[PDB]
């Protein structure tokens, strides 16, 4: 059993992404790739979603994508591809918004969608269990755990509380609606 291909794609950007930055330096990728921080760049689509690529520690870009490939590739596997492009797109673009207009465009990190990714395969496993997915009971501990690292800025992982629980939103939402459909 391998991670599909959105899993895997996302993980291989990712530490492209990351080494570009460990070459170039974090100000040089983020001149790129970061959220819109000038009227100039307003129309360059692609950074309202490729803040999500960028990760400034070791520890940051190690956990965001142990939880990415542990409940994206689960999703991917059970529920397709298109499952996890949508909570992707949604929960990036949420909590960029929030991150962006509490604090500004310099950030970046796959901690949103991981919310989002938390948030619905949790949820559903609640709600639908059968549906296959959810959320190993011992793992919930260590989410939750994560969870604090961040919420009480234990651990750096550059977007904010705000950001997060709008990423959050995003995957209890569709887990909601998808658990409403039988
Ligand atoms: C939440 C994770 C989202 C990841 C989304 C990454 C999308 C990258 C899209 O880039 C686009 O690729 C084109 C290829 O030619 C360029 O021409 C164009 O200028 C550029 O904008
Ligand atoms: C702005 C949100 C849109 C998300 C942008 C997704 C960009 C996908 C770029 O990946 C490439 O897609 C090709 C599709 O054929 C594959 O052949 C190729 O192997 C893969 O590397
Ligand atoms: C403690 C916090 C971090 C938890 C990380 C758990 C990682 C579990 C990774 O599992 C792998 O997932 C892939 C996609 O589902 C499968 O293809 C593969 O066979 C399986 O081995
Ligand atoms: C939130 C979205 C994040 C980016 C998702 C990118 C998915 C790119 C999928 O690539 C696809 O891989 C297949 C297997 O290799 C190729 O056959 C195919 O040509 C290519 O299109
Ligand atoms: C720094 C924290 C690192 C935590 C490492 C945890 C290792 C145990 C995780 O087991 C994983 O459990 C998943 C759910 O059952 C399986 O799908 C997967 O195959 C299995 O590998
Ligand atoms: C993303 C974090 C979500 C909230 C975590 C909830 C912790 C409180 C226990 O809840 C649920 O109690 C059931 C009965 O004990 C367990 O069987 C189940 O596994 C667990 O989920
Ligand atoms: C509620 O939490 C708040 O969310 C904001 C949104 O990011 C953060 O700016 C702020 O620090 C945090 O206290
Ligand atoms: C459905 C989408 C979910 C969006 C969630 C938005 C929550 C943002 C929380 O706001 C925060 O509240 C604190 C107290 O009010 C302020 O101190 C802080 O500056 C502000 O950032």
């Amino acid at each position: 059993e391998r991670a599909g291909p959105v899993t895997w794609v996302m993980m291989i950007a990712c530490v492209v992404v990351f080494i570009a930055m460990q070459i170039l330096g974090d100000q040089e990728v983020m001149l790129w790739l970061a959220w819109p921080f000038d009227p100039t760049l307003k129309f360059e689509f692609w950074r309202y979603f490729t803040h999500a690529l960028m990760h400034f520690s070791l520890m940051h870009i190690l956990f965001n994508l142990l939880w990415w490939w542990y409940l994206g590739g689960a999703v991917e596997k059970r529920l397709g591809s298109g499952k996890l492009i949508v909570i992707t797109l949604i929960s990036a673009l949420l909590s960029g918004y929030v991150q962006q207009k509490f604090s500004g465009p310099w950030f970046g990190g796959l901690s949103g969608v991981v919310y989002a990714l938390m948030g619905y395969v949790w949820l559903r496993g609640e709600r639908d269990p059968q549906s296959g997915i959810y959320l190993q009971r011992g793992l919930i501990i260590f989410a939750l755990i994560w969870i604090v690292a961040g919420w009480f800025d234990l651990f750096g992982m550059s977007m904010a509380n705000g950001a997060h629980i709008a990423g959050l939103a995003v995957g209890l939402a569709m887990a909601f609606v998808d658990s409403l459909n039988a």
